[PDB]
């Protein structure tokens, strides 16, 4: 275990209050490492805005080789960061090495790719006598916060756009789970010019607060809760931050009279429960038409009964432990409460498992209604609820009136049906016949409480730099 | 004489407190109008979201037709409205019909072009066997507050992206400036479906903020001072609405020894008095090189001191008043603490003039350094300060060592230094060897505490919508 | 009836021998009108030369002004524009004037507003020390040829975007239907400044020839046959003239068993018979899977033996003549093989209306094998021919398999399969589940010997463009 | 060394009359090589059209992915690649490897990453009820002919966009320069699927014409003379084909009295000579205002008169020989044909060199005028011609008056003059106060003559695709 920050191309031991990391699989510590100071949180930014004289300056191909060299890293080192996720969040081995390191490496290279494809406006005469001209520049000293869920998949999708767009950053990832991104710091700490990437460590209070507010931070990107997210954007509002959140989803599965059962089912089994349903995209709301609601309901309680817990590193392991003791005791409650109605049926699971770690039954209820909290808060745990509907003008309504709008699913086998719901779903992803599947090319964010700004894509590119206007007279 | 909210496409009064309009130029009450009540507050965002389901259904086409109809009617009613603003604000009457009737026709026109042109990215297999597409959807009601300084045309700025965008619109004018709000909604009333667009009147505590802190509001455009903007964005937290926020300028002009002095002057005396200076790219701020700075400061003086002021009405008057009593105070203010700094001195000017109105003298400072309050804040009055430089490291540096980011200008021949000092100033336009010249195709916003989003360009229409991914197995 | 020539701002009669033009619903002469003589045609490529100068340095705006004031004439002077048409073309008066004339119409004001919205990419410094910049701008003199099937909607595809582009015009309109295109002239005379647009007439020997083969043609554009498309690409390839050509079609429409068959009969009654089949969108070629194949003939046989042939100016009236005698005898000609072929079923229709004009009656042929004349070659008649097919894999090869590539439609509920063929498709365009429709926001244009380049859609504008790369170092 | 062709992922023998290769510096045979057979450029056809079927169907990230690897191994075989092209060129090896390599590497990298950004328009409802989207398609078989000059260059300029749009390429290096593609045959044989890229090797007549001419072809894509261009599309009319080509340029120096004269020198002397002037943007044809004439002319000639003639592996070797006998003789020609003029000196050079090899003396000529034919057409040579000229209106005219519009340049202190004549330049690209600086992601190509159609940036990838347009009725 790596446990050094890096800060201004050094590799460093925090000068803050050491802080334990468990193996949510056992329940045990894995370390304490202590947490950057005020001053080292101060020094980090300090540095990146030093390094962004240089850095902002570069061209786009100079840019786009450090991206490819940090991809080449990753990859050469997939075997050890997939060890190390694993170790820290309890995912099972072949998830972590065969699903994220390549989806990781993925990310860095197609923003190599885009650092030297910005679009922008033809230039020309649009005013008699001057040529103006548009032009795309990054904006400085960007502080990213990553989540516990997908710690280096998320500090990919901030690292990679950031600095393809020419800014210097600021990571902090969890204070629950550190590992991946420490490591990253030892491995990528001579990739990039000094200071033009900072890895700290710590908790919101003592390192997030002081490192978003800081004057010399332009824009914070977050994922995360809808409380922190609030939190942040009062903390900056004082400094007028860009700020860039994805604060969590509750996924709408609409499922037809005419969808394939069997699909939906094996898909369900895969996307309500994967990561242990600690994902923004989990397929954890589902509206089944009432001509298949029982069907469903029955098959896929079944699936669902079958999922293999079990040591992480176990090849047959397919579903592992919850993040945290607190996060465990937060997902039961809300099934306790669902139970709590009178009109909620436990189809499988509802239970935390016997022994160490955090491990929670996957779980199916059933016969949610669309204002119970259970439809209408995100759980993020091995969770899912069906809904009976009648009709689809009901049932789009019934999906469009969430505080979420992150991504969404609709399962039928009619053409019409499927473009008219797809056209009309307010989240910013919907997967027809499908669910879950992102691509480096295609952009991933929310609407709504669920947030703004795009991960992902051209767009994820665009919003980490300013459009100017530069016009002469001529 | 208009004087009613247009709310659900009705023309009602409003049922809240009567507030004074006053005549600029005369320190006289035009009328008192009655602000809208808080339930009408609220019937205006319920009736703005119902009418949502179907507008934002609308093809670009249909959008674009509501929008030429509204440029049209504008243009017949030029003279109406310039005579208002006129009346409302205290612009020479030519000016604002000469200027600003025709730019804010155009943006409507244009946005009538742009909302049928979005861009995206091409649509195909980027997943094996998965089709995708992206889509630009509307977000549903749109929040605009609209400052005293241009009213009608800050109004259109706000309205024609949103309308094309296909989102639905409850409109706030300042309580200093409501006439030609008020007049565009007798004259817009049957032109969008009812609720489409609605006007409101009132004070930002009464009116403003129960509009912007509305749960169906996804989204508040506000152009303001920065306190306002650090006010809504902490209003807003709680519901993680989008914002859209220009908040101010103190536009650098920086002058080498080899500009044309001529050209600068006669250039100057245009950009830093227009409008008395209540512009947010006034050219205020001037860095001049150490070889022309005597020359450039005695015969701008000499131009500056002859700028007209007298009746709005009069053809002959280039200077009007400031908006208000407060402001022209406010401006008093700054000019005195610039004077008993003991190093800057008055040019000509910098007092108030005798008489009824609230005018100020067109004012320029010279001798003034980086660190003092006359460069570092913003002043909107008929005002222009000058700072000596040495040279081009130094000046850009300072330039860019400020908290305002929206509007620059460079003077010089050299074509090298134009572009190397173009590409690093950190503001979202920079004019070369002009100032001030704005079209509806190119973007204008900011960076900093200058805010966020374009007004004007495909950029400024594209910040009214969500970007969406979906995908189609297949 | 107007006859003159729109040349460098006049209009004058032509100079050469007279040429008839015809009423195809009667067989008798409208009038006859003097072609472009020789040194007319040199004086109009001269004149839009020498006008190209200006007309090529305007703004956006202005030139998108001009689009606006065109659009409103065509609109103001629909009726007119209608009736010659229908007189020229045979055309059902109502026809053209609820579909066409609304169309044209907003041709001009879609172009009118993408003139001012054209992308680029993003200027900035690619090289260390040098910024670069992306313009796109107007070619010079554009060659413009129409067919005869849609004179004037043919006549706005090419000019909307040629002039949105900034560059002058010489049009000729088909030597079979000019009336319309003369009748513009003299609207459109005063609109644009002299020698921007010149509008000739005569035939391909004579004005077509010397026209496209002029030195100061930068590009020629044509909508016409293959043979016509070879002649000119042979007739330019000395200069190395840029082409823009649309040639011709073969729309397959493809049926699958799960398909709606009440609304395929319901579409191809329009589709394959509106302007008597004389459109390169026509779905004239049917695969129908083999489990629908009888019910589909059996069923559009009997709607297609209901469509009403009759005079133009009768609101009954669905199907007029075709264009020409010799189109009349061609059409036939194709009709006649497929017969002698042995295996192809007349289910209604299959000869020449006795009486005056040129009407064919509307034909459904069944039976028609892949390889047979009638599937492989464009007939441009009222005909439509079925093909029986077993799956999926096997139709889309043979529908790639052609010559063709400019429309297709496929027909099934399935979403997974109108994706899929969708994809795999190698046309222009791909309706699903209709046919037919076009909007001015959407390109238009083929692959393969049905051509290059784009009508409408912003794409439709760049082809009249050149992207430009400057780059500055400094 | 390697002499094989590949075609369908087999390295094999050509089947056809043994050609010579020569080494330009000596004069000597290099080998004889076995040109490809009519039965093997049509099977290497095939086997792109068979190869079509799967590759056209592959994600971005695949071909991406292939892009990159290819790349990697260009790379690595560097010095290889550089040695080869020393020898059959005659480049100075230190310019080959130090220059085109890299630049070379890149292209692949760029395409690579582009590949995976294309834009398109946004997809939505247009028309109501039925939802559109634009996709970007491969067209299928590309032919490409690769020119003497920059062997390697042009072949990864033509197969990198081509691949990365997802098309199967069948390239034809020229019969006098085929050593690069040989060995990239040999190292690329397994990085794409079999047929996916072909590489044959022949004269224009037996090889060339067999392969533009096949009914599988669907783009030829040529960088040649004007008259293999105006053969091209003769060749191609009766098959429609699409066509991108770069016929050649004669670029214009513009240099104002105020330009920086020693740049000016500098820069010509290596722009007008490198590559021995065998270059489309060469430096060639030098408009310099009378002011500076004389000045320009006396230190270009003491510049141009060291440039150093020696063998190729000499690092001291600045200039090589031509590319073979017969154009050696044709560019001692057009210098006789100038100096028979009776008005045109020659300053320095104009004679070849004694001894083997197919050396020129770097030439310049003085007092050239607009009409001569040194100005108006192209020598491809170690040959600058200068012309005086008075004023900015008249030298923009002469220089737009030219057959020629690939490149230019400009050279100036002035802001106003520098943005005036590069936005009236009728050219691909200008430079302002540099020359021949290019970067894989701004667009290369021309007008009139030069030919239309980009090499290099995302305007290059997207000339390698067909857009389609999907509409789904819902
Ligand atoms: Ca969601
Ligand atoms: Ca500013
Ligand atoms: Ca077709
Ligand atoms: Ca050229």
């Amino acid at each position: 275990m790596q446990h050094k920050l890096l800060i201004n191309g050094e590799l460093v031991s925090g000068e803050g209050e050491k802080q334990p990391v468990y193996n949510p699989a056992t329940g045990d510590v894995l370390l304490e490492i202590a947490e950057a100071s005020a001053e080292q949180v101060d020094a980090a930014v300090r540095a990146a805005d030093a390094a962004f004289a240089e850095w902002g300056q570069t061209t786009p191909k100079v840019r786009a080789e450090c991206l490819l060299k940090l991809a080449d890293v990753i990859e050469e080192n997939g075997q050890v960061f997939a060890e190390l996720e694993s170790r820290n969040c309890g995912k099972p081995l072949h998830s972590a090495f065969n699903d994220e390191i390549p989806a990781i490496v993925d990310v860095f290279r197609f923003f190599a790719g885009a650092a030297r494809c910005l679009n922008g406006l033809a230039a020309g005469e649009y005013l008699e006598g001057h040529t103006s001209m548009i032009r795309r520049d990054p904006l400085g000293v960007v502080a990213s916060i990553a989540p516990w869920n997908y710690p280096l998949m998320m500090a990919a999708w901030k690292l990679a756009p950031a600095l393809a767009a020419g800014n210097c950053v600021v990571l902090k990832p969890s204070e629950i789970t550190p590992l991946t991104a420490l490591k990253l710091a030892e491995l990528a700490k001579d990739i990039f010019p000094a200071g033009v990437v900072n890895i700290l460590f710590g908790r919101g209070k003592t390192v997030g607060d002081p490192l978003t507010g800081h004057p010399k931070v332009r824009m914070v990107s977050l994922t995360g809760s809808i409380a922190t997210g609030e939190h942040i954007i009062s903390h900056t509002a004082s400094s007028i931050k860009r700020t860039h959140m994805e604060l969590g989803g509750k996924a709408p599965v609409i499922v037809f009279d005419d969808a394939d059962i069997e699909a939906v089912v094996e898909g369900v089994r895969t996307f309500g429960y994967y990561n242990a349903g600690q994902d923004c995209t989990a397929a954890c709301r589902i509206y089944a038409q009432k001509g298949i609601y029982d069907t469903l309901v029955e098959k896929l309680g079944a699936a669902v009964a079958t999922l293999k817990s079990g040591a992480p590193d176990d090849e047959s392991t397919e579903l592992g432990p919850l993040s945290s003791l607190a996060h465990l005791e937060r997902v039961g409650k809300a099934v306790e409460e669902a139970k709590a109605t009178g009109h909620i049926k436990v189809i499988t699971g509802g239970e935390k498992r016997k022994g160490n770690g955090y491990y929670y039954a996957p779980t199916l209820l059933a016969g949610a209604l669309q204002d119970d909290a259970i439809v209408q808060k995100e759980v993020f745990g091995p969770v899912v609820s069906v809904t009976p509907f009648d009709n689809e003008e009901q049932v789009v309504n019934w999906a469009n009136d969430s505080q979420y709008g992150l991504a969404s699913s609709v399962w039928t086998k009619d053409v019409g049906r499927a473009h008219r719901v797809s056209a009309r779903l307010q989240y910013g992803c919907t997967w027809v016949n499908t669910h879950f599947m992102l691509v480096s090319e295609m952009p991933h964010g929310g609407q709504k409480l669920s947030g703004y700004g795009k991960d992902m894509s051209l767009y994820g590119l665009e919003d980490y730099t300013v459009v100017r206007h530069v016009m002469v007279k001529h």
